[PDB]
């Protein structure tokens, strides 16, 4: 894993914050687009609120968000803008629901949602697997999530990075299983199912937050709610977020065409028209009841729901 120059940390520890970013920065619809030099710090000052000005050295901190994003790639959407994007809607959901977690999840799941698509190569867990590509051979199942997950532990194992070295032999296991959970639930294929079995202990009053395969679960949902984020964003931010997952699912597509297999629609770039009714079927089927069931769990949630309903309804109005 790549190692961040001693200039980049530095000029993190000194970075401020506007005043005028404080309060807005708390809310769900969010976009931290405009502010690329404050992306590193934005993620320090968000620790710092959710888990103490003391919680980290400073110096380790600083050196594994600036290490953490020399490994993102130059991807047109699984980048370093993206890992920011995910961790910011996790820094809102735990600030409004601060006390049902505990300190040591708060810390795991936002360096997981900072960690989440480390070294992305652009490509998805079906290409990978479909042309045999060596990390599909290493890891059967949520093939890059595992990678992921594997490329966070080689950043927390270089020198000055371990940011969680103060914490017990107990602690640095539970901090790392929350963390490879949290990368794992990540994998869309995973999240059907998730969703699946929290609707049904919702809505027979089983699911208790104390029962920690539940607890796994609702942290899993939580993932999902972040990773999908964008469609909760105001709508011009959202149709922007759409341009860079289709300029990365077209290339896709392309590598695809080269070796004579035809890809699925949302990797066509000869389907584009399909645009508007392709998002309007993964908002019914995957972000409206993914929002929804976060939603019934999580109740000051229920602002990622609004403004993903409010997305909703903008691509109804470009269908007609
Ligand atoms: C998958 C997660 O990516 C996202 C993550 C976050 C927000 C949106 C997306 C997102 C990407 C592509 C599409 C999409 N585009 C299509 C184009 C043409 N024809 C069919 C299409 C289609 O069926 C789908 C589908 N679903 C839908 C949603
Ligand atoms: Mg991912
Ligand atoms: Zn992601």
């Amino acid at each position: 894993a790549s190692i961040c120059t001693s200039e980049e940390w530095q000029g993190l520890m000194q970075f401020t914050l506007p005043v005028r970013l404080c309060k807005e920065i708390e809310l769900f619809h969010f976009d931290i687009g405009p502010f690329e030099n404050m992306w590193p710090g934005i993620f320090v000052y968000m620790v710092h609120r959710s888990c103490g000005t003391s919680c980290f050295e400073l110096e380790k901190l600083c050196r594994f968000i600036m290490s953490v994003k020399k490994n993102y790639r130059r991807v047109p959407y699984h980048n370093w803008k993206h890992a920011v994007t995910v961790a910011h809607c996790m820094y809102a959901i735990l600030q409004n629901n601060h006390t049902l977690f505990t300190d040591l999840e708060r810390k795991g799941l936002l360096i997981a949602c900072l960690c989440h698509d480390l070294d992305h190569r652009g490509f998805s867990n079906s290409y990978l697997q479909k042309f045999d590509h060596p990390l599909a051979a290493l890891y059967s199942t949520s093939t890059m999530e595992q990678h992921h997950f594997s490329q966070t532990v080689s950043i927390l194992q270089l020198e000055g990075h371990n940011i969680f070295s103060t914490l017990s032999s107990s602690e640095y296991e539970q901090v790392l299983e929350i963390i490879r959970k949290a990368i794992i639930a990540t994998d869309l294929a995973l999240y059907f199912g998730n969703r699946k079995q929290l609707e049904e202990m919702y809505q027979t009053g089983s699911l208790n937050l104390n029962n920690q395969s539940h607890r796994d679960r609702v942290i899993g949902l939580m993932m999902t709610a972040c990773d999908l984020c964008s469609v909760t964003k105001l709508w011009p931010v959202t149709k922007l977020t759409a341009n860079d997952i289709y300029a990365e699912f077209w290339a896709e597509g392309d590598e695809m065409k080269k070796l004579g297999i035809q890809p699925i629609p949302m990797m066509d770039r000869d389907k584009k028209d399909e645009v508007p009714q392709g998002q309007l079927g993964f908002y019914n089927a995957v972000a409206i009841p993914c929002y929804t069931t976060l939603t019934q769990i999580l109740p000051p949630t229920e602002p990622l729901l609004k403004a993903c309903r409010d997305n909703l309804s903008q691509w109804e109005k470009v269908i007609r």
